[PDB]
């Protein structure tokens, strides 16, 4: 229906919102663009599905997520990508981590405050009925 259209729009200019909260703080730059196969040859060795900010804005405006369930999973694969690839006690490994758990916990904590149970409850039951 075009009622359930307006629900999805809605649910875009919210995802669009969060992510560019997200992309602009200064503790989450490495995470906003693909890593570079060229300065990095391994990364895509090790990592079997890549996931960034400038990706995830693409994926909204492509139709990709009809829940904010599905959003949070390509955020949880951002930060278990870089816990994956940057395992190790030193400092610049440490950092990145410390920056992941960050941006999951932040995302995390916007939609706790500002996304309403019952608008989610919605979206979940159209997609289940497509
Ligand atoms: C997000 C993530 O896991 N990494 C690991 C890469 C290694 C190191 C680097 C060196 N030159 C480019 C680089 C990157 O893009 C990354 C981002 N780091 C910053």
């Amino acid at each position: 229906s075009m009622q359930e259209e307006d629900t999805f729009r809605e649910l875009r200019i919210f995802l669009r919102n969060v992510t560019h909260r997200l992309a602009i703080d200064k503790r989450f730059r490495v995470f906003t663009k693909p890593v570079d196969p060229d300065e990095v040859p391994d990364y895509r060795t090790v990592i079997k599905e890549p996931m960034d900010l400038s990706s995830v804005i693409s994926k909204i405006d492509l139709h990709k997520y009809l829940t904010v369930k599905d959003y949070l999973r390509d955020i949880d694969l951002i930060c278990s990508n870089a816990l994956e690839y940057n395992p190790d006690r030193d400092p610049g490994d440490r950092l990145i981590r410390h920056r992941a758990c960050a941006l999951r916990d932040t995302a995390y904590a916007i939609i706790k405050e500002e996304l309403d149970e019952d608008f989610e409850q919605l979206c979940e039951e159209i997609q289940e009925s497509r």
